């Protein structure tokens, strides 16, 4: 990612919205931005809440979504303008209708410009619409998981990452993170009951990608081995990147 201290940056809290949909994305001394999202198939709906923390009304309040070049073709966002006047203490909402066209890595930017006390205020924050939001969890028999796992032939379709834990390796939190990521969490597949196995389909307008994952914790080394096997190389890569950052 970008070098330098990431505090007051456009992505301070981005990673907190990969395995959950609701919460506060950004807060400065004038404005709080909260999110609530829901996804189904290759589609989503994201509510963006703009809270005025002051006792003074904001003027010309204008939020705009920007998808940098490649991203615009892979992710279609539609929204309606928000009333530009936001009372002190009030909250205004914007609904973003989301359509995933094909797999993607970049994130949309939410740019907010407004006037406060006659001054120009300008905020830019990355919006947490990530590829895993388009998962359909797929429960299956153990034997069916193994048959599918062994159908990978393209080496590019398997991506492995052996990485240090960034958070305490708590079992229940780990389960909740996998479920929140979006795949099914399959029990009784890996013979070691301490490992985790997931399966699901990533849905896009143009292609449906079957995805299998294995997460093997190493408590004494404080490390994980994550393996993605999917029907599309770029999806294996992006999912591995996203899920690795969560543990």
């Amino acid at each position: 990612g970008s070098p330098g201290i990431r505090l007051g940056s456009s992505e301070d809290n981005f990673a907190r919205f990969v395995c959950k949909n609701n919460g506060v994305l950004f807060e400065n001394q004038l404005l709080q931005i909260g999110l609530k999202s829901e996804f189904r198939q290759n589609l989503g709906r994201m509510f963006i809440f703009y809270g005025n923390k002051t006792s003074t009304q904001f003027l010309n309040f204008t939020p705009t979504l920007i998808c940098a070049d490649d991203l615009q073709t892979n992710l279609n966002l539609q929204t309606k303008p928000v009333d530009p006047t936001v009372d002190g203490g009030a909250q205004v909402q914007q609904v973003v209708n989301i359509e995933c066209i094909s797999d993607f890595t970049e994130a949309p930017v939410l740019n907010i410009q407004f006037r406060y006390g006659g001054t120009f205020q300008n905020v830019s924050v990355k919006l947490p619409i990530t590829l895993n939001k388009f998962f359909q969890p797929t429960e299956m028999a153990s034997q069916d998981f193994f048959q599918r796992w062994k159908q990978l032939s393209n080496p590019q379709q398997e991506v492995q990452n052996i990485f240090k834990a960034k958070h305490p390796m708590d079992t229940e939190i780990t389960k909740a993170k996998i479920i929140g990521f979006g795949s099914a969490l399959l029990e009784e597949v890996d013979p070691n009951p301490a490992n985790f196995v997931g399966a699901g389909i990533i849905h896009t307008k143009t292609t449906q990608i079957g995805c299998l994952l294995r997460l093997e914790p190493n408590l004494q080394a404080q490390m994980y081995r994550l393996t993605l096997r999917t029907s599309k190389d770029t999806v294996s890569q992006r999912l591995c990147e996203l899920l690795s950052e969560q543990f």
